[PDB]
């Protein structure tokens, strides 16, 4: 953060993740997008049932390509039009989704 304050152990919605509150972790907590296009995506990507973002729903900046943030113009704020292009949820072993 910048001015700190309001520090709480906000778990990560992502699956197979290990983020919460280490020490040197400078990861930023970016809740879900207020947009329907992304909102559904984040949930459809996080791979966690048909759950919905209501509270404590956030994702680490590690699952995002970063470039999807608002750095182009200083700082780095997760664009409301961004989405987790990754997640490394290891579907099964290596094969695609198919199903
Ligand atoms: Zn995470």
């Amino acid at each position: 953060g910048s001015s700190g304050s309001s520090g709480m152990p906000t778990n990560c919605a992502a699956a197979g993740c290990a983020t919460t509150y280490n020490k040197h972790i400078n990861i930023s907590f970016h809740r879900f997008p207020l947009d329907p296009k992304r909102r559904k995506e984040w949930v459809r990507l996080v791979r966690r049932k048909n759950f919905v973002p209501g509270k404590h729903t956030f994702l680490c900046s590690k699952h995002f390509e970063a470039s999807c943030f608002d750095l182009t113009g200083q700082t780095r704020r997760l664009k409301m039009d961004a989405v987790p292009t990754i997640f490394d949820f290891c579907t099964h072993i290596s094969g695609p989704s198919s199903g």
